[PDB]
């Protein structure tokens, strides 16, 4: 009966995926098939409604040297983050001498256009590897953790930041009141910490499960993050939703009473109440659509093979660890994973040991169909891959069901 890591209430699991594997270790095929795994299952608090898994991996397991995710691999998402980086720089960052501190910098997709901008500004970025790329940019970064007192140590040293931000990152971190703790000693008064991450209402939604996995430790709803925000000194006061990474919302905290809550916080709110949204009743729901999507995706991947045709596998992302293990999909179901990262081509996947080979060798002859691990990455991907599909190569589809197309 593990403890909230908000506000120490007791969370009740609804979802048991089983052992896993560390979602983002890419192996080369002739390492020893060990690997490190743990149990990755969810529930929900009952006193904060913080939905959470109830095994933190260790974060130096996660994040370290050769932490193989290059955010920067989507152009899509390098849209998505200049966008927002032009919005601060025209609200929250105007005014002498502003400072924007970013948790979770990775390869420097929003610092960039930060940094060219001229404006002051530190990424947070404890993979060294991806650090050094947003470094190679001209973007200033530590390679650290952020939490209370690497916080406190950039306070000290350069004074009060205008944002924090943090995208897919906030949801990683168990230590998340540390990580409030320093955004209290860092933010300016009138600052706001902003952070993006996967949905709950839309991983309900789409019984989007391959969203749980070792690097997301929350699943963040307006209702959770509001008592979250209470209960550190902030208030939620802004939400917006996303449609990247199979829907998010940007949630904008700011110190208690300093701003007044925008009508999207409310209404947003609202809807969850309404929907039943962080009812066990509803994530069990969800938990039992879980198993419906396992076993018509697994009956598909058998009947594709008895019936002769070859299925390969598209975007090597760390989602799909929670997919093949979870559905004990391997390379006799589902041949090569097709990714663009160097780091994780001519290595096998975590658990399943799927070879991963660069998209460049997607191309004719195609296989008769790919199922689609970058799912949301759908767009993008298919743009490019217009060829294959012309070819009469066919897409699988687990999200927000089992279908091809
Ligand atoms: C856009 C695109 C991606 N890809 C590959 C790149 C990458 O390995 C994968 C896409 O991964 P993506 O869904 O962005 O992210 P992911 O599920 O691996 O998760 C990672 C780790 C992290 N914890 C997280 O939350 C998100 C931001 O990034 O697909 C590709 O081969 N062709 C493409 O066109
Ligand atoms: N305490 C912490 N502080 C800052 N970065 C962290 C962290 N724990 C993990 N990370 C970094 O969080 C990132 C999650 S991946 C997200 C990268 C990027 N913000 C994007 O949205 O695409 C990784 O690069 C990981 O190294
Ligand atoms: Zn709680």
């Amino acid at each position: 009966p593990t403890a909230c890591r908000v506000c120490g209430g007791g969370v009740q699991e609804f979802l048991d995926l089983g052992r896993q594997p560390l979602s983002d270790r890419f192996r080369k095929p002739d390492e020893l098939d060990d690997e490190f795994t743990y149990r990755l299952a969810v529930g929900r608090c009952d006193s904060c409604e913080m939905v959470q898994l109830t095994e933190e991996v260790p974060r130096d397991l996660m994040f370290h040297e050769v932490y193989p995710y290059h955010s920067s691999g989507s152009s899509v998402m390098r849209e998505h983050f200049a966008m927002l980086a032009r919005d601060f720089l025209a609200t929250e960052l105007t005014g002498p001498d502003p400072f924007i501190v970013e948790i979770g910098c990775n390869d420097g997709i929003m610092l960039r256009t930060i940094q060219e901008a001229g404006v002051r500004h530190l990424g947070f970025e404890p993979s060294s590897g991806v650090a050094a790329k947003a470094r190679e940019k001209g973007i200033r970064v530590r390679t650290d953790f952020f939490e209370k007192a690497t916080a406190d140590d950039v306070r000290r040293t350069e004074g009060p930041a205008n944002v924090i931000y943090a995208a897919n990152t906030l949801c990683h971190i168990p230590y998340v009141q540390s990580v409030l703790e320093g955004v209290d000693a860092l933010l300016a008064p009138d600052g706001v910490f902003v952070f993006e991450d996967p949905y709950l209402g839309d991983i309900v939604a789409k019984t989007s499960f391959d969203q749980i996995y070792d690097e997301h430790f929350f699943l963040f709803s307006a209702t959770s993050v509001q008592g979250m925000a209470q209960r550190c000194g902030f208030e939620l006061v802004d939400v917006q939703r996303l449609p990247v990474h199979g829907g998010e919302v940007r949630y904008t905290l700011a110190r208690q009473g300093s701003r007044t809550p925008s009508a999207a916080v409310a209404q947003l709110l609202a809807a969850e109440r309404e929907q039943e949204l962080s009812d066990m009743a509803t994530l069990r729901a969800f938990a039992g659509n879980v198993v419906k999507i396992r076993d018509e995706l697994t009956a598909l991947l058998h009947r594709l093979r008895a019936e002769g045709r070859s299925v390969v596998g598209y975007g090597a992302t760390a989602k799909s660890a929670t997919v093949t293990n979870f559905c004990g999909i391997g390379p006799d179901l589902v041949h090569s994973v097709y990714d663009t990262t160097p780091d994780k081509q001519n290595r096998l996947t975590p658990g399943a040991h799927i070879p991963v080979r660069p998209a460049s060798a997607f191309s004719d002859p195609y296989p008769d169909y790919a199922l689609l691990f970058a799912w949301n990455h759908a767009e993008e991907i298919m743009a490019k891959e217009q060829e294959f599909h012309q070819a009469g190569g066919r897409w699988i589809l687990y999200v927000p069901e089992v279908h091809i197309r």
